[PDB]
């Protein structure tokens, strides 16, 4: 039958895309709610207009005066539309920070949950985990769509490994000496028009991959000790799972986010022609090798967080965000990020303790922001 | 919970790593009969010393003779013990023709048939088919392992394409002119006949019609691409555009694992991909115009009835004149397609594995003649 979704950042890049596989799938899906920032307010008034949906959400108070008729809006718009609407499907493609929120009250409302943000996961941890009842959170992003299509490959008791692949970034490869030369642009500061400008960087920093090896843990329940990972440049195989005999299952598709978007929608269905298949009428190579952790310890730190608990991996995080930033900015070099995040995350131990409250999570966040800064200064 | 295993072909490759993996899972499984041809006595008789079982068939006569006081001696031998014999699961393994007894009979019992001998499935098509339950015939061929483990990706109504990773054997790359001086020993552990249809892709062919059989897949759903690495050893697509793949270093314990305590994995059973050393899993295209031996096995099986018996035994004849040093290594898949032009008559469905037998006894006479024509 049709699934009820309500789109949470419905103006980025994984909102649109969701709009575009619903829209293929009109005897699959329907669209009963959108919720986006202001800041690309227009595109949203553009979206009622084309869908007709009129249930939509605006978070910017400023941006919802310039309008008149939108139903929710201001600071928890988001929250109050999944509260107050029926839907078989949340899809939480929202921004950082304003996501944690309403994964809480789409987890409440016993909807499945199709899960982009990756604050919930990093920094709400055992908050949202203890919300979640088993298979309510499906991920989005390819790593983990791939994890839990290989997981089908036997029981839960036959895992021995966790696979993720990475890309490697623009400086696969490199030395150490090497990385000390990075610019900006190099790292893949350019005005991109659809993503943010942290996601290039955290991809180039190893410190994405780490962000996806904490959401693995927490999502599929695998220790840290069992989810390595390998460099594979083509991104053609988007993750593989090791089982206890020796085999290994591996999920295999040319890069395009609308396969693991329409997964995710559809859960645990499939949804046909959503993106193209692998072809062999013409000759390619998988390749895959290992990661320098000596170079990049981004990942090693990343289980370091996670295996500690409570609020370090919104520690990593909120320390990255800082530290990615003033790369950015010209105020340290390119090796100083994943530097910085070390250094935050040895001083942190008191927030190994685990959240009561969103606004615990805040403070962890805050004090790394903080400390994250006095590094970057010299203070 | 023990399973009590018969062991079809113990003396070969596939019969003696069956035998390590039962002997290294001894609360998994149990060795309860063997079954050999009596070529290897050596073999079988160490394997009686160390499993203890005494319940065994020995086709040859004469060999069964030397070594006394064989429970099951005979042509037959291998099929009366699998009927005799109280089982869970039987592995044939057994070579060539004389598998297609011995898996109708292990059907009938009702025990899982880990089947090694593809040579039953293709030759005894329908027949075999209506005497297994679903799910009873497990394969233990590595590429037949793989898409049984892949197809858990989805539902029936979710699978696209099988498709089935092929070495491309030694002469890969190859032209047609070069493979007219092709000689048995460049053609040459699995068994001098496994080597060499390896090599001239009609194993590939074979397994083809093997996946159509076990899985139900139509033949213009069933793919092949190279992959000289053998580490894929096989992968399904979905309807999404997804694709379920199945990676080992190649070891054949692992298929054999599985097929022998399916669903169930088998811990430490084979080694595992290493990802922390550096790897390429390179694939191409398979050479359709120097290796047409697939897209005959997919004429042979749409045809269907008797006419997958009749190319795997046009197979075996033309085979084993080349091993023979009779006909050149081109002439092998000449002969094969020249003997299924001629089969009109064999794609009437088996009703009797008489009916089979019939089949490939004409299509062995058929590939003689082929072969004196040159
Ligand atoms: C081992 C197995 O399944 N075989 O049938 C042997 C033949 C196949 C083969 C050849 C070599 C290797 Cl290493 C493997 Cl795993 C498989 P081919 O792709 O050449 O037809
Ligand atoms: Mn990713
Ligand atoms: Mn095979």
């Amino acid at each position: 039958g049709r699934l009820r979704v309500v789109v949470l950042g419905s103006t980025g890049s994984i909102g649109t895309q969701a709009l575009q596989v619903i829209a293929d799938n009109p005897d699959r899906f329907e669209v009963v709610g959108l919720a986006a920032g202001g800041a690309h307010l227009d595109t949203l008034l553009r979206q009622r207009a084309q869908t007709g949906v009129t249930n939509i959400a605006v978070a910017d108070e400023h941006a919802a005066q310039r309008v008149g008729d939108i139903p929710y809006h201001g600071s928890d718009a988001a929250t109050r539309l999944v509260e107050q609407t029926e839907a078989d499907v949340v899809l939480n493609a929202l921004v950082g920070a304003l996501g944690l929120r309403p994964t809480l009250a789409a987890l409440k409302t016993g909807a499945r949950l199709a899960l982009a943000n990756k604050e919930s996961l990093v920094a709400g941890g055992s908050l949202v985990l203890r919300a979640a009842r088993p298979g309510q959170i499906v991920p989005v992003d390819s790593e983990h769509s791939a994890l839990a299509q290989c997981l089908r490959g036997g029981t839960p008791d036959e895992v021995a490994k966790l696979v993720l692949t990475a890309s490697g970034g623009p400086f696969r490869g490199w030395s150490a000496a090497d990385l000390e030369h990075v610019t900006p642009e190099q790292a893949g500061a350019h005005p991109t028009w659809s993503m943010g400008p942290m996601n290039t960087l955290n991809s180039a920093s190893l410190v994405n991959k780490g962000l996806e090896v904490i959401e693995t843990h927490l999502l599929f329940g695998i220790p840290y000790d069992r989810i390595d990972v390998v460099v594979h440049p083509q991104s053609i195989i988007h993750s593989m799972v090791t089982f206890i005999d020796g085999s290994t299952i591996a999920q295999a598709s040319p890069p395009d986010m609308k396969l693991p978007i329409s997964l995710a929608l559809g859960w645990p269905r499939r949804v046909s022609g959503a993106a193209a298949a692998c072809d062999f009428h013409t000759a390619s190579s998988w390749e895959f090798e290992p990661l320098d952790t000596d170079v990049f310890p981004a990942v090693e730190l990343a289980r370091q967080a996670g295996v500690a608990g409570g609020c370090m991996t919104a520690v990593y995080n909120a320390a990255n965000e800082e530290a990615a930033a003033a790369f950015l900015a010209g105020r340290i070099g390119f090796p100083a990020i994943v530097g910085i995040i070390a250094d935050v995350l040895h001083a942190a131990d008191q927030w190994a303790v685990e959240p009561a409250t969103v606004d615990d999570v805040l403070d962890a966040q805050r004090w790394a922001r903080e400390r994250a800064q006095r590094a970057v200064s010299g203070m």
